[PDB]
């Protein structure tokens, strides 16, 4: 996979920014996540840390995977860097996300994943709590 330039125009919740991609606004879907809605409980927190995440980064980056690159709602599917560290990874790492939406084909990064769950779990964080 490569990691292709965005520029960061929102943070919307804990697994949607949008962003500048190739010059038009896109709003980005985090791949192979899914933070709980801001309604929900632990779902206040996932939207602020990936906030913190992508705004404090000198640069985002989003990377597609081989398959599907937009969902059915226009959003583009992607793992989201900030400063080279993955925004999909480290929520889950932190138990604010759970594995989720895995698709043949457009799962690359799933084991990356899977074990940082298995850490979250292990250590009892957030959601795992
Ligand atoms: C993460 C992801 C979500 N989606 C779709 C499936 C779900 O459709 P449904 O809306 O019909 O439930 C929705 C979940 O997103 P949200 O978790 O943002 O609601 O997004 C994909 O199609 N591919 C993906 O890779
Ligand atoms: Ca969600």
């Amino acid at each position: 996979l490569h990691k292709e330039p965005a520029t960061l125009i929102k943070a919307i919740d804990g697994d949607t920014v949008k962003a500048m991609y190739k010059g038009q606004p896109m709003t980005f879907r985090a791949l192979l996540v899914d933070t709980p809605e801001f309604n929900e409980k632990y779902g206040p927190e996932a939207s602020a840390f990936t906030k913190k995440m992508v705004e404090n980064a000198k640069k985002i980056e989003v990377e597609f995977d081989k398959g599907q690159r937009t969902d059915k709602y226009g959003r583009g599917l992607a793992y989201a860097y900030a400063d080279g560290k993955m925004v999909n990874e480290a929520l889950v790492r932190q138990g604010l996300a759970k594995v989720a939406y895995v698709y043949k084909g457009n799962n690359t990064h799933e084991q990356l994943l899977r074990k940082a769950e298995a850490q979250a779990k292990k250590e009892k964080l957030n959601i795992w709590s």
